[PDB]
This record gives structure tokens, C-alpha cells and sequence, in this order.
């Protein structure tokens, strides 16, 4: 019955609004410009000095660490989120623990990308948008960090996906069977056909004339992977070229594999 | 009229029941027995052969929190069942379903136990009052104060139908803290509570002012979350993990 699945789009539609601050809708807002809502921009290093000012060491460092402490942000969102989602807190706790580690990261650069315009990326809940160029700029190895999340965020920008498409899909990749460590898959495997089930009739419905664009949604998993093993490798440079640097212990912990 | 007040009743028995998997009756069948036995852990012992069935202090208190978190889920279920909660403002839903879990826990908590013992694992395994009691400070402690409220609060007799309303009274709170909105909350409770008033009547005609007692309880509910929260506390002083039960 579809409407078991359209239910179950609408509980984590509801789940993703109160589990996130900042939601794409509000982000295209405040992108978008629909006054109150604009946004301080950070172009240039004066900007980002003068954006103390008004929003909330080294300054590569510093954006990188600002980065860091905004991921643990997220990760307890998504936590709580994944909370939310029917059956994953019944999992096992090891592969709650496996699912939420693999699965964080992917589903945070996806989530970035409703901040993101080709142009810039929002910051600080939206009170200040940070250049994409200026991200770019930022000293080696720190500066080409955001450039690989930039394509992807065009690319999947590209897909028009609302709150309500995304919260489904965020759900798809925390409930992979496919996932390293993980004590039991078939538990986790039929959870997902739900979100599948449940997302493939959420995109039909919602974006009709589109087509194909559960495949092509699906397609974009692919990409996330990428992305992720690219950071990875960039943050093993980090930390050699900078010893000085510390990392957040509940970063640490996904990084480790 | 008084209809709506059965038809609101019935709807939150059936919503409770497809929300909890386990019930006071299903629950009690167990306990008072009638198929099998649930195996018990009295002992260090029982409780390593539990696991498999199914450090020695803290592991356990963890089952309890991971289980917390089940009933959250079960319970927010539940909860959207309730007429107009979901129309409520957002913050608001968020607001008393985060409140209001711990003293529904101790509530639903509350079918389970028998003087003697607690039903864990969806009434797999029954964990003695005595063992519990026995466990390393501030352990020890811990459950028996469940145990005095539990007896006291199951001394009312109430049923599966009974407790459906009145957990979604209890959900329904209009003083919790940092409400937006209360109108629609307290709207929605007081009408719970006419419909847990015409249950309660009607479903124990004997029993004389059970719904004010019933009333009564959620200052042992209130205290009880007051004292767990406060013990929890106390627990901390001494990975993802964390954010899962947060
Ligand atoms: C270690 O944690 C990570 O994996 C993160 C991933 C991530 C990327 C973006 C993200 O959300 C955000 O976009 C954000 C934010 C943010 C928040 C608060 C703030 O004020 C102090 C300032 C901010 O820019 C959240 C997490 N990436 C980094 C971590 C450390 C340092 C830099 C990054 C970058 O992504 C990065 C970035 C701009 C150049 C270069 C690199
Ligand atoms: C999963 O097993 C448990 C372990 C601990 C407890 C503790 C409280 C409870 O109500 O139920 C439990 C169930």
C-alpha cells in the first residue's frame, strides 16, 4: 500500500525538519533573496576578519577548524536523525555505531550541498556565505578541501531534490547493508527497501515530470563515495603537515576505518 | 457527545497496541504466567547465560538505555496517533515528546514490574528486584525507586486501554518548558482527559475517583524523572555511541 510508504516519506520529512537547523528551503532563501535573511559575505580576508563582527591562529587553519567543529555539529544531527529513522535504534548496536561512521560523512557533503551555490557555500546557520573562491584560495594543502564538494553540489544541485526528497534519500544511505563490519546485513537490507520503496514513489510523486530520477538520485551515491575517500586522503596529509593541528575526537573516531 | 470521547478512546487502544510491541496484559501473562517462562537472571551467572539465552554493573544500566530509546521511537509513534499533535507547532511536538518520554518510560516501565522483578527483551527474560538492587552504588539504588512506584502505580489496576489515554495525557503537557503555543496543547489535553475520565468510569465503575488518583501519580512520575535525571548525573562521573543516547 502506497500510502504506508507516502506515511512513511511524511514521518521522516518531519524527522528531518526538526533534526536540522537549517533546512535546503531556507537555504535557497537566504540564497535565493526572498532582506531579512541576507547574508554577510566572505570574499576576502578582511571580510572574513570583518565577519567576526557580525557572525559567529591561522586563518586556513582556523576555517579548516571551524569546518571540523561544524562536522561534529552535524554528525549529532544526523545521529539524531538516524534515531528517528523506523527500525535503525532496533539494529544491532555495533552496526548502529558502523551504519551512523560509514554513513555520516556521505550524507553530510550531500547536505552541504543545499548550502552551496556555484558561486559560495552558507555558513554559520546561514548568517554569513563564505565565497567558493576564496575557499579555493586557501594556502596548501587546505585550499582545494571545499573544490571537490563545489562539482558535486552542482552537479547534484542539478537534481532540484526538495527537503521532503532528500530526507528519504539521507535515510537510504544510513541504512546500507553494504557496509564494512557490519554483524548483520539482512535486517538492515529490508529497512532500506522501505526507503527505497518509500523514495522511489516520494520522487514519482513529487517530481513527475522528471524521469528516471530515482535512478539518477541513486546514481549520485557513487559520487558521495568518491568524495569522502578523496577527504580522507587529504586529511593523512594534514595531519603529517601539520602535527600541530588537533582533530576532533568524535571526527577521529569515524575517520579511523 | 460522549462517543467521540469512546471513539477517541478506542483509536489511542488501537495506536498503543500497533505502537508498543509489548503490553501490560501481554506483559502480565507472563509475570502471573500462562508460553514460555522468560529465563531469569538472579545471578552473575544467570546473567552471562542471559545473553547468550538472549562490567557487570555498567553493562546493564546500558541495555536499559538502549532500550530507552526503542520506547522513545515506539513512543513517538504513538504519539502521532494522537488527534492533533501533529498539527501542533513543530517545536511544540518536539518539545513534549522530549519532556514527556522519561515519565511515560516509567509508566510503560511500570507493567512490566512485579515487586519482585522487571521484564527485559520484549518479556524474553525477567531480571530479579534483588539483583538489581544488589548492584555496586550509585547502581543500587537506581531501579528500586521504579519498584516502590511501580507497586503503587500498578496498585490502580489499569489496563491496556486505561494507560493509552493516559500516556497521551501525559504527552499532552501544556507546562512544559519553552512551549511555543499552549492552547492547542492544553485544547488536546483536556479533552484527553475527558476521554480518560469517561474510560476510567466506565471500564472500572467500581473503583471511586481512580482518575484523580490516576491524576495524582504523575507527581510520583514527576519526582521519579527528577531523581533519574539527577542520579544520571552522578553516572556520568565515572565514541558515536555518546550521540546515540546522548
Ligand atoms: C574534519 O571534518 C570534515 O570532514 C569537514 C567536512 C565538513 C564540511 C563542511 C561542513 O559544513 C560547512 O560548510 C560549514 C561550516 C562552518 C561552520 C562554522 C563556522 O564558523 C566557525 C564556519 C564554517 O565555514 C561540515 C563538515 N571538512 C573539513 C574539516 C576540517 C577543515 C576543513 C574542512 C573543509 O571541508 C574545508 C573547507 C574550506 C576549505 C578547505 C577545507
Ligand atoms: C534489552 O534488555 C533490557 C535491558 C535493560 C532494561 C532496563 C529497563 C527496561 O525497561 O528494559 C530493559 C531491557
Amino acid at each position: 500500500e502506497s500510502a504506508d510508504l507516502r506515511a512513511l516519506a511524511k514521518h521522516l520529512y518531519d524527522s528531518y525538519i526538526k533534526s536540522f537547523p537549517l533546512t535546503k528551503a531556507k537555504a535557497r532563501a537566504i540564497l535565493t533573496g526572498k532582506t531579512d535573511k541576507s547574508p554577510f559575505v566572505i570574499y576576502d580576508m578582511n571580510s572574513l576578519m570583518m565577519g567576526e563582527d557580525k557572525i559567529k591562529k591561522e586563518v586556513a587553519i582556523r576555517i579548516f577548524q571551524g569546518c571540523q567543529f561544524r562536522s561534529v555539529e552535524a554528525v549529532q544531527e544526523i545521529t539524531e536523525y538516524a534515531k528517528s529513522i523506523p527500525g535503525f535504534v532496533n539494529l544491532d548496536l555495533n552496526d548502529q555505531v558502523t551504519l551512523l561512521k560509514y554513513g555520516v560523512h556521505e550524507i553530510i557533503y550531500t547536505m552541504l550541498a543545499s548550502l552551496m551555490n556555484k558561486d559560495g557555500v552558507l555558513i554559520s546557520e546561514g548568517q554569513g556565505f563564505m565565497t567558493r573562491e576564496f575557499l579555493k584560495s586557501l594556502r596548501k594543502p587546505f585550499g582545494d578541501f571545499m573544490e571537490p564538494k563545489f562539482e558535486f553540489a552542482v552537479k547534484f544541485n542539478a537534481l532540484e531534490l526538495d527537503d521532503s526528497d532528500l530526507a528519504i534519500f539521507i535515510a537510504v544511505i544510513i541504512l546500507s547493508g553494504d557496509r564494512p563490519g557490519l554483524l548483520n546485513v539482512k535486517p538492515i537490507e529490508d529497512i532500506q527497501d522501505n526507503l527505497l520503496q518509500a523514495l522511489e514513489l516520494q520522487l514519482k510523486l513529487n517530481h513527475p515530470e522528471s524521469s528516471q530520477l530515482f535512478a539518477k538520485l541513486l546514481q549520485k551515491m557513487t559520487d558521495l563515495r568518491q568524495i569522502v575517500t578523496e577527504h580522507v586522503q587529504l586529511l593523512q596529509v594534514i595531519k603529517k603537515t601539520e602535527t600541530d593541528m588537533s582533530l576532533h575526537p568524535l571526527l577521529q573516531e569515524i575517520y579511523k576505518d
